[PDB]
């Protein structure tokens, strides 16, 4: 397809999500190009792939393209009684060094810029090739009902925790809930100072292509 974003930070907006065509990495690169494209959206959810190639630049991501859940700002994370979501994805090829993951944000200031806060969560569903997230492991946790290795870095500022399923989660529901709750009573995390900035899930695009992700369906339910 209904729609097509093939410019940096290309967007659409609609039914209470957005898809942007997040090529910010890109300048990494020393050729490659990428789109985004909405194949349906209800209030339910939303349809969505994106293809690319990218070379050079080995260890940059070049794009992070997302789905997100629109929702307004304010929402203290232990105020938020469900971030609920699930996800049904797949690549045309494996082929590729890239991840499927979802970002969130949260921030002390609930008016804090969308492209970063005080804290990152990310739940990586997929990783393809040797790429790693920021950081260091510091072991496997359970939550949610499913086991993950648990990264822990420092981008400036901002404290990044990255929760890895041990092998590609093509079809997931969860309740991201879990995470945050976790984070607060076994890594600190002051849940009760934080609100709620952005919750993505997309894919981390580094070298290979062309290749397909697509989404057969999105949805979050945040309240």
């Amino acid at each position: 397809q209904q729609v097509t974003l093939c410019e940096q930070y290309g967007y659409w907006s609609g039914n209470g999500y957005e898809i942007n065509n997040n090529l910010w990495g890109r300048d990494s690169a020393t050729s490659g190009w990428q789109c985004s494209y909405l194949d349906g959206s209800s209030d339910s959810g939303i349809q969505w792939h994106t293809t690319w190639e990218w070379q050079g630049g080995q260890h940059d991501v070049k794009s992070y393209v997302y789905s997100g859940k629109q929702f307004p700002r304010g929402q203290r994370i232990t105020s938020i009684n469900s971030m609920q979501t699930s996800v049904s994805w797949y690549y045309d090829t494996t082929n590729v060094r890239a991840n499927v993951a979802y970002d969130i944000f949260t921030a002390a200031d609930p008016n804090h810029v969308n492209s970063s806060g005080d804290y990152e969560l990310m739940i990586w569903l997929a990783k393809y090739g040797d790429v790693q997230p920021i950081g260091s492991p510091v072991g496997t946790v359970h939550v949610n009902g499913r086991n993950w290795e648990l990264w822990i870095g420092m981008n400036g500022n901002m404290k990044v925790f990255s929760f890895i399923a041990p092998s590609p989660l093509n079809s997931w529901s969860g309740e991201v809930k879990e995470f945050f709750n976790y984070l607060q009573y076994n890594q600190g995390y002051p849940a009760g100072d934080q609100h709620l900035i952005v919750f993505q899930m997309g894919t981390e695009a580094f070298t290979g292509g062309p290749a397909t992700m697509t989404v057969s369906h999105f949805s979050a339910n945040i309240y």
